[PDB]
């Protein structure tokens, strides 16, 4: 269960062709043994949840028995990748849970105005980590999760 005395972090981490094992496996890089990230000289508990496959299935549904997510880390780098996305939030819909969807290293054109399509339907904040592996900059890591804390005080998730 979670420490009362330490906030907790449940983050979804959607992503196909490994991007979102890829990203798991950079931000796990950055925790403590007992998976605490800091931020700001503070510690967070931080569960991770990456998805891959059909989220019909119950092995990837965004959530579980013990599992209650704050927030979707979107990932892709390729039309199938964004379709994965598209498919994955529409059909688990989840609808207020925050969400941000990252463009990532692997046409270059199309990605970014598809990607910002997607962003303005699924209502969410489009990232480009692509000029910024296919990893995401620890930085910008602290950011999303800094986001989701305050989200996560004003939508009592
Ligand atoms: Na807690
Ligand atoms: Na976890
Ligand atoms: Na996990």
């Amino acid at each position: 269960g979670s420490d009362p005395n330490v906030d907790r972090i449940n983050l979804v981490i959607l992503g196909r062709d490994g991007l979102a094992r890829e990203l798991a496996n950079e931000i796990r890089a950055l925790c403590t043994n007992d998976d605490k990230y800091v931020i700001d000289g503070k510690m967070y508990e931080l569960s991770l949840r990456p998805i891959e496959g059909n989220v019909r299935l119950p092995v990837n549904s965004f959530q579980t028995s013990t599992f209650q997510p704050h927030g979707c880390l979107c990932l892709y780098n390729s039309k199938e990748s964004l379709s994965y996305v598209v498919e994955s939030i529409e059909k688990s819909r989840l609808i207020n849970l925050p969400l941000t969807l990252i463009l990532v290293n692997r046409t270059a054109h199309s990605l970014i105005q598809h990607g910002q399509q997607v962003a303005s339907k699924l209502q969410c904040v489009f990232l480009d980590a692509a000029s910024t592996g296919r990893n995401i900059n620890e930085k910008q890591i602290s950011l999303i999760l800094r986001g989701l804390l305050e989200s996560k005080r004003n939508l009592n998730l």
